[PDB]
């Protein structure tokens, strides 16, 4: 089975929005968020990827517990978020701790509650509403053969 | 100058949703929220008031920490958050700490920062949209004196 | 479903062994715990019950945040843990949140992972390790079906 | 050997100062202390006492771990903190908490480490520094002899 | 309008005084606080200064919500904070998040509240009371103009 | 008198294990703890030190308050935790805060209380019991003069 390294920027329940600054390394608060919301998993980025953008491929990390900003977490896709907002398309890969057998019953996106992906959904539909030349268009979740598939294209594009 | 004993219910950054039963005064746990929100500020409920709601007049409280759930906070209101949900207008007097020197320049609902004004809303618009047969209406933010009169009007109501 | 009132007296995560009064109804600080351990899930009593030692039946509740001490949270049983200790016979009933579709999948003790099982019998087993005198020396899980009886047996001993 | 029931207001580390309403039992926010400081013990008062000034007997109580604003924790005294205000005389009783062998090597004020009493003596000179016509100009530790007296003394007077 | 990266050392609250150590870049325990004291803001460094003693140049950032240690934030300066120690002059710029429209109305020191300022004050003029070889004289505040003044020769010298 | 470099992997309290990379210095969550416990020190490893095992030499630091994974605290040893798990043998570093006067009262293992002592040994006793393959053997304090005996030993084989 696929799996690789997610570095987290933000846990779960935060409204200050850390970003990984990928010249250096170093943690950094973009923003404290304009709307009255909180990171509905631990988010981040996947390693050693690279998308049509010069960052990495997003990472949404479910766990049992919260890390800090900065922590790796070995991880396997279940699923992936798409949305489109101000700069296009995004792509967000839904993971669970990789070599867990705690996380064995979740092997695709079906595995999730639908309660967990709607919370999600909801959060990157609605977390910058309040910021000046901000959206979010669209939204909705794809399978893990798609999500491994996404992965697949941002590391061989990294590798180049 | 107005002022009242306001019961905070939900503290600051809360996801539980807690409510005091008035019957009893036991703290339940209503809901953990749908949505990936948090209360933008402590949330509760003025003592000895009654509305058209069988209930108390509900409050918001602006603190620089928050309290925990059934603490009593003395305050003063500045303003008030008038909303339509599912079970018709639901009113939210908007207060600063009563006797405070710290919140003096806190006068009336303009002395809010809009920011801090505009995430409050935010929160109650958004924060029951994934439960099915509810949604919420802003109507306005409204002064201080429309805000005092509702807060006579249901003292008078209670007294009865 | 048959569901009742859980008082959560100890949140999750604690190594503070808080106790209820259940005359005062006054939190207590029984002791701080003698090994390095913390209780896996939020745990307290189901309210209105009498158990056969004269004490209400003890719950545990499954939750996706705990609560604080003397918070109420309507639960109904998916099983029990049966076990005995330094003063006989100890019963514990395994709970969900009541009225939450979020939890319809777990109807019986087999829908609660086995590592989540297994954990809350590791804390009872070896909580009291370092305690003179105090143990507990069986353990096993018995069905929702057998909880629901004992729930029932205990509800009726209350109220005569 | 002298004991009783300690209600803690005040967890160590809050810089929110915490009431407890003697007519109703309710927790109250009397104030954000206006100093940048935090209570060094758990705080509170003595159950069943009445002091020279209408008031129960306050108490700090060395914890492993803090407790909540209106937990109970049966405690015996080793001090007392000497100290008078603007409001005249007070007296804050030193405590341990009983029946628990990890306190039987503290019996008097010689056996607290000087660094914790000069720490809280720090406290209780300095966090109404800001806060106008409020201050403390005289600050003294005494035994447990001393403290136990005054224990008594406030006991009988709560049986009048 | 001047900008710069602070690194925070120190998020508000806390008592345990972490310093970066500037050849390395890792975090360091310096020492737990010996007074019962809490640093009043996020506390750091401005990177790529220089000051006359050596290290960077001290920052403080007013924040809605703290940060970790080590993490970046963009800041530009509002003011200075002037005072005496053990080891002579020491000077430490006041600043707000840099491009953050919440903060626009605040432009120079006496944007600031009072109440805030002297609990800053009141945090450097105490909290080495109980520490030995180390005390304070004086505290002043100053205005954005002499704080970006002293800026700009911090960053002369770095390029030097 | 011997004093050295700890970095901090799992602040106490902790039931997710941290670790670094050696090879790269980066934080990774080697997984969450299958049994309810938390770690009741924090825990590490000494800098510039290489084992038996090909990995640092543990550590273990007394502390007021916990640090966060990361972070460097100068401290010195007061005696070590001997282990066998599988993988061999693991040896633990009991040590205080170096340089700190509030820590001068502990030189000796027989000056840390057996409390303290017991629980520290019943979580490493424990703590992997859930996880296959893995177990311990045996588990051992022994005293200062030994334990500076292993970092001695551990150092040569660092520049070795
Ligand atoms: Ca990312
Ligand atoms: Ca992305
Ligand atoms: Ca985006
Ligand atoms: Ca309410
Ligand atoms: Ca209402
Ligand atoms: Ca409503
Ligand atoms: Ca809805
Ligand atoms: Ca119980
Ligand atoms: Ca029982
Ligand atoms: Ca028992
Ligand atoms: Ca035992
Ligand atoms: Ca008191
Ligand atoms: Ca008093
Ligand atoms: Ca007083
Ligand atoms: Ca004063
Ligand atoms: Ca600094
Ligand atoms: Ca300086
Ligand atoms: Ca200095
Ligand atoms: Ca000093
Ligand atoms: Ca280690
Ligand atoms: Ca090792
Ligand atoms: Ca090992």
């Amino acid at each position: 089975a696929m799996q690789f390294d997610v570095t987290i920027e933000i846990p779960k329940g935060q409204r200050n929005k850390y970003e990984v600054d990928h010249e250096t390394g170093r943690v950094r608060l973009d923003r404290y968020l304009y709307t009255p919301m909180a990171y509905p998993t631990d988010y981040g980025f996947i390693e050693d990827t690279l998308g049509d953008d010069g960052d990495p491929l997003d990472a949404l990390v479910l766990l049992p517990q919260p890390v800090f900003p900065g922590v790796l977490v070995a991880a396997r896709p279940v699923g992936m978020f798409r949305m489109v907002d101000e700069h296009g398309g995004d792509d967000k890969v839904l993971c669970v701790p990789a070599g867990d057998p705690r996380w064995d019953h979740v092997q695709d996106i079906g595995d999730v509650p639908a309660f967990e992906l709607d919370a999600i959904k909801h959060f990157f539909v609605h977390y910058k509403d309040l910021e000046p030349g901000k959206f979010v268009k669209a939204a909705d979740w794809v399978d893990r053969a798609e999500a491994e598939a996404e992965v697949q294209r941002s590391v061989e594009r990294f590798k180049a």
